[PDB]
């Protein structure tokens, strides 16, 4: 037997137009082999546009976006699953449309969760949420029918149930004969382990269902079944890797061995890129075991819409060969377009892992089917397409031989093979149905509707008669003709998400093990208080050298923060070491902050050119000219904290900086060292010595630089308590009013309705109450959340929570590390024991020994119980009636706090009402509520939070800064 | 002079008074007061709060 | 709407310019030059407050970032 | 001044804006430090004892005009 | 060039489609005594709508008789 | 509908009657007014279209007298 091959590591994003050089000379077909493949996909789609419907014809007949689509469908399915048909149409034409339309949506998503949610109106009701606009748009009566016919689609083309039990039961052929359909699986990222052995539990169940109706035929004619490993593990990430290994293989091994028992074709889904090379790894290990020999269908699918998807096959293929065995290998062109492009984005990515123009990926398709037709027969290539080109392209390659199948889903592509059928006999295709529960249909249905409802997919333009025959048949090549083209001309790449006002910070793709362990490895590899003496001393030299600096020309000072922002990124490495052990921060958010402090200084450079550059003219008289200006007003003093000891450093401090202050920076006590390498590295940059001072020490040391009567200015981030007395010790003095600067923190909270997907609202709210240790000022601290709905949501924040590693910030699997110091400590422990006595308890998490909090979740009967923020991971819950959203809007109004706000909703109408209504900074609406990107969400709230401005965005420079108007009279020449 | 001063409104070879809304925002620093300057592009601001809204439209 | 309301305040000071002037000399001891001027800067600062409240509160900043997300 | 007191001391109110003596924005800007509540934005515009440069290139009697209506 | 544009089947589809259109909305004869025949009721029912008649512009004298039998 | 909503309205229904050397003059003319991109019946029919646009009053799309006639 040949070599296993090493752990898959191909490059990440390379280069488009390298890979279209290669690919475009290759895809040249001859004459004769193109004219059969235009005649067979001119077939193909006669037979399309012949004329069942489907989800894509529903979208079109009603010119629906994909939220109406996914709203009419949630509703069919509740409606569906009403004992009485007769009772299902009685409310479609008496109550449906007339009213209660958030009601309706709002129940009809409940019962997707919460089955008995949902049990079956005054005239002139304002048509609002999803349904009423709607209905506003195309009337009660045509909602109606679009909803009866969501109900037809939903019931012929899902196989769906409130538990597996009962789709496994609706989906079961009679005894003694074969499904006529392999199961797809519903079921996508377990968030706790209760769902983990729940899917695991689905997917067993179903082999036995599909293994007894089986028929009596050899692979490759035999059903088969589809599973994610997300599902099987709760945690399934690449910095989760070595548990991952110990836990997922053995189960995906345990599935694999009751596939093989009723030989079954068994396939695991290709997800997201960054978690390609982990999938990669369990397959591996788990088709080692000698258990899976004599058995040909263990397989896999591959995603032809990445770079990687051709180094993919050569992997799987090397697989096959080093244990001896046969693979059934899917090749799909990827499901994940999307979030690909948003992620590398997000990340600040240097490239893309999939291609970015639509006919790349369908040239590296045919490539990659082609390279799978010459491995057989030891792969046996399954073609997941409904794309009629495609498919007649497949097909011309193969040259009229068998051994490989077609694949669609059911409801789509039926015309289509049924035509491919009749005009080659030995043709073979497999038809997978969607099989599960509906706790799993909303994550399945938002991704399904996001294809269907793309203007590029094949289907929907196939099926638009407005697209002429001709216009489907263009072959990719004719369509990218030269490589340069091979990249998308509108989608930056990820450094240019900010091109032309300024350059952006460079991330790293964890799900990419070369660029992990570099970083890992380039970071394993990395104070005197001052007297009140030295501070009254440092206060005096910021103040002479105010001047020199304050005439300093702009552009010059946004030079200095530019190559700030050049050598945090250079020095990455070094200031990450320092915010995880100093810090305690785990990779992921000492990265993060590292960024956001590069992003700070270009951005502030770019914002200070703009506002200090030159001067603006107003329009007057002629005779006379009138310039405004503004100008540095002194030496600020900028008080920092310790829980972004670099970013929020470096924010205040080039802030003042940039608009022509001299400052007098006195950082958090327990983060003195970070602060030193940065002002060190400021004055590197180019930040003259006489700008710019550290003062080190305790609260008495900030106490003595705001009351120092030279200042001009204090930039604050911290507690309430110290802002109000530096805002005291400020109008005390009898000289100028000088501005104060703070941001203080807040009890943000969270409201997610019964519209919103229990799994996505879970994960962000994991995220905003619980990364870094909820160690920020934005993080989540009160969730309200619907009561149909609250049990389901809490029960899998709280399993979420408890798949969360905490431990030594250092440690790659690390979620949690320890809070800043024992006082934190100590204060965040009295708070978790007083509310054990006052409030429910959900989850108290173990915390290792050592300077640690767990997450905990605590329920409340009233918000009004939480009157602190609590610095810690700690997350507090109130359930609420979905008529008494005004009570909780005012329990957020009566905290006096306004700094950050979620908000999960499908309702447009729903969240735009709570927008209006609350006051609070940065509102971030089906997303977790942390992580402000500078330039991108301004940051900064009103009330106990602060005074603004924001920082990050446009209003914060000139805060800083004092205007000056010259006026001429030049009438003298 | 007007280098080295910091005075809100520096008015030459002409009167000192009777700042004209819109043409020369009037006000100054120190003990002359806080800014922003009234009838100038940066007054209406300071009587506001800013609000951030950021919706994930990948759904869509 | 709001910049309406300033602007209509704008057209009936200058309008009643002569009844706010009379008030300005005596109530405020102001000579006729120095009452004229203010009548006129009180219309102004209501308009240009008013073309400024459309610029700055009138419309929604959108801020740049990643695709699939909308930043105002 | 005791009606603008309590009127700058109300724990209610979002910002003062005032045009005045120093001495009473210092004492406002006190009245609002010494709250409890949200810090609140001071505008404030306090006068100023406003100098002029006048050298020998310059027209005397265009001085003189300038500086007969600037300070009478 | 329909063909090309949509597929014959879908053609096909359109023209059975033109069939019911013709049938139900357009009461037609080879000559005006067979549409009428055609749209006649049962005798003794009234018809269910009033007749707008085709014909516009004669060309010939022929034509003219032929509208004006039709009509009658 | 109109007949659901009131009951003492009254409609007459034409049906187009004559002969086939007639109908393709009619069938030019129909079609237009068919297919005309402005034509209500076809923009009530296209989902595409929200029913708020179909209500707008003409006066309220002219506006003033000096947009009456079309500008292109
Ligand atoms: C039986 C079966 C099983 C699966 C899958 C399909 C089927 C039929 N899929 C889904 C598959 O990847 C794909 O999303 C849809 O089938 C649509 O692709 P087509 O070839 O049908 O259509 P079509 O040919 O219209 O191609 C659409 C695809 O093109 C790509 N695309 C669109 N715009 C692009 C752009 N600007 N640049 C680059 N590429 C662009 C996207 O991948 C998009 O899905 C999948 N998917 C997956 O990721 N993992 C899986 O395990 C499976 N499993
Ligand atoms: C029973 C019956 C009998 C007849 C007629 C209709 C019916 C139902 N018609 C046809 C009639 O004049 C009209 O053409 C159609 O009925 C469509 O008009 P609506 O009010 O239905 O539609 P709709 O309200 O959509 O209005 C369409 C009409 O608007 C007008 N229009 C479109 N664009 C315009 C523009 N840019 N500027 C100005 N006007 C514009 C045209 O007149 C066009 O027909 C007619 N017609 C006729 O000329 N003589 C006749 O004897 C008859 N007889
Ligand atoms: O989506 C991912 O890759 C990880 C897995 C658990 C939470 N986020
Ligand atoms: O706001 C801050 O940064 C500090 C740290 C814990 C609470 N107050
Ligand atoms: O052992 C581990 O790594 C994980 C972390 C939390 C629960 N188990
Ligand atoms: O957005 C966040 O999570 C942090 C909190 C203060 C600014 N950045
Ligand atoms: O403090 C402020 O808001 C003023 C306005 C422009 C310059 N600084
Ligand atoms: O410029 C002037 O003379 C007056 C004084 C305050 C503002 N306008
Ligand atoms: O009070 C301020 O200065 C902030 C800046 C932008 C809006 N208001
Ligand atoms: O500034 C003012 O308006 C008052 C008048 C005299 C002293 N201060």
């Amino acid at each position: 037997m040949p070599n296993i091959p090493p752990p898959f590591t191909a490059p990440y994003a390379p280069d488009d137009a390298e890979i279209a050089a290669r690919l475009l000379p290759a895809s040249h077909l001859s004459p004769p082999q193109e004219a059969r493949i235009h005649r067979t996909a001119t077939r193909l789609i006669e037979a399309i546009r012949k004329r069942l419907g489907g989800v894509e014809d529903m979208l079109r007949e009603f010119a629906l976006s994909t939220k109406e689509g996914l709203a009419l469908m949630v509703l069919a399915e509740a409606l569906l699953r009403v004992p009485d048909a007769r009772t299902a149409d009685q409310f479609i034409e008496d109550k449906l449309g007339e009213g209660d339309f958030i009601h309706h949506e709002t129940k009809s998503t409940a019962f997707l969760v919460n089955a008995s949610a949902w049990a079956l109106i005054q005239p002139g009701e304002t048509p609002d949420g999803t349904i009423g606009r709607l209905v506003k748009r195309l009337g009660a009566p045509a909602v109606r029918t679009a909803t009866r016919q969501a109900m037809r689609l939903m019931g012929n083309h899902f196989v769906l149930g409130e538990t597996i039990e009962q789709a496994l039961e609706r989906g079961k052929p009679r005894s003694g004969q074969k499904t006529r359909y392999s199961f797809d699986m519903l079921g996508e990222g377990a968030r706790t382990a209760a769902d983990a052995r729940r899917y695991f539990d689905a997917y067993a169940s179903a082999i036995e269902t599909i293994g007894k109706a089986a028929g009596n035929h050899a692979l490759p004619d035999r059903p088969g079944i589809s599973v994610k490993l997300s599902a099987l593990h709760p945690r399934f990430e690449a910095i989760s890797r070595a548990r991952v290994m110990v836990e997922l293989v053995p189960q995906l091994l345990d599935l694999a061995q009751r596939a093989k028992a009723h030989d079954l074709n068994f396939t695991v889904d290709a997800e997201e890129a960054d978690r390609l090379e982990l999938s990669l790894d369990v397959i591996a290990a788990t088709l080692a075991d000698p258990s899976l020999k004599g058995w040909d269908g263990f397989g896999l699918a591959i995603q032809a819409y990445q770079k990687r998807a051709s180094a993919v096959i050569d992997y799987v293929d090397a697989l096959a060969r080093a244990h001896d065995r046969k693979l059934m290998v899917r090749l799909v062109k990827g499901a994940y377009w999307d979030t690909e492009i948003k992620r590398a984005q997000e990340r600040g990515l240097d490239g893309y892992p999939v291609f970015t123009r639509k006919a790349m990926t369908d040239l590296n398709y045919v490539a990659c089917a082609s390279k799978l037709l010459a491995l057989r027969p030891r792969i046996f290539p399954q073609f997941a397409t409904h794309n009629a080109l495609t498919v007649a392209t497949v097909l011309e390659m193969a040259e009229g031989s068998s051994g490989f199948e077609f694949q669609r889903l059911h409801g789509m592509g039926e015309a289509l093979y049924e035509q491919l059928a009749k005009d080659h006999a030995d043709i073979a295709y497999r038809t997978y149905a969607p099989v599960g529960s509906h706790r799993d249909l909303l994550a399945y249905l938002v991704r399904r509707l996001l294809e269907n409802g793309a203007n590029s997919s094949f289907v929907a333009q196939a099926a638009d008669y407005r697209v002429p025959v001709p216009a489907l048949l263009q072959r990719p090549a004719d369509a990218i003709v030269r490589p340069q083209a091979a990249a998308h001309p509108r989608i930056p790449l990820p450094c240019d998400l900010f091109a032309p006002e300024r350059r952006n910070s460079r991330g790293v793709e964890f799900g990419a093990r070369t660029a992990l362990d570099q970083l890992l490895t380039d970071v394993k590899a990395e104070i005197a208080d001052a007297t009140p003496d030295q501070a009254h001393a440092a206060v005096a030299a910021a103040r002479a050298g105010f001047a020199g600096w304050s005439r300093t020309p702009a552009g010059i000072r946004a030079a200095a923060l530019e190559q700030a922002a050049h050598l945090l990124e250079s020095r990455s490495a070094h200031f990450i070491a320092l915010l995880q052990r100093e810090g305690g921060k785990t990779l992921d958010d000492a990265l993060s902050e590292l960024r956001e402090a590069a992003d700070f200084c270009r951005y502030y450079a770019a914002q200070g050119r703009k506002l200090f550059g030159s001067e603006t003219a107003m329009p007057g008289p002629t005779g006379e000219s009138n310039a405004l200006t503004m100008r540095g007003r002194g030496v600020f003093v900028a008080i920092s904290p310790w829980n972004f000891p670099l970013a929020i450093f470096l924010g205040q401090v080039t802030a003042a900086l940039m608009a022509g202050n001299s400052v007098v920076a006195k950082p958090a006590e327990q983060t003195p060292r970070i602060a030193r390498e940065a002002v060190a590295l400021l004055h590197e940059a180019g930040i003259p010595k006489s700008a710019l001072y550290l003062v080190t020490g305790d609260g008495r040391i900030g106490a003595a630089l705001t009351a120092h009567p030279d200042i001009a200015g204090v930039v604050f981030t911290g507690s309430t308590e110290v802002a109000r007395s530096i805002n005291r010790a400020l109008a005390a003095k009898d000289g100028p009013i000088v501005p104060l600067i703070a941001e203080t923190g807040g009890i943000n909270a969270m409201i997610a309705d019964a519209t919103a997907l229990p799994e996505q609202v879970a994960d962000d709210v994991v995220t905003s109450a619980f990364r870094s240790a909820g160690q920020r000022a934005s993080a989540l601290r009160l969730l309200f959340v619907q009561e149909d709905v609250a049990d389901r949501m809490i029960e899998m924040v709280a399993g979420a929570a408890r798949e969360l590693k905490i431990g030594d910030p250092s440690d790659v699997a690390t979620h949690v590390g320890p809070v800043i110091d024992v006082e934190a400590k100590q204060r965040l422990d009295a708070h978790i024991a007083r509310m054990k006595t006052e409030a429910r308890l959900h989850f108290a998490g173990p915390a290792p020994e050592g300077c640690f909090v767990a997450p905990h979740i605590f329920e409340l009967t009233e918000a009004g119980q939480l009157t602190e923020e609590v610095f810690g991971p700690i997350l507090h819950v109130v359930r609420y009636r979905p008529e008494n959203l005004e009570r909780v809007l005012r329990a957020i109004e009566r905290t006096g706090y306004g700094l950050t706000l979620g908000v999960h909703s499908r309702i447009d109408d729903s969240i735009e009402a709570i927008i209006d209504r609350v006051q609070v900074g940065n509102i971030y609406v089906n997303r977790n509520m942390i992580g402000a990107v500078v330039g991108v969400q301004p940051f900064g709230g009103n009330g106990l939070s602060g005074t603004g401005p924001k920082a990050g965005g446009p209003h914060y420079l000139a805060r800083f800064a004092t205007e000056q108007t010259v006026t001429i009279n030049t009438a003298a020449a």
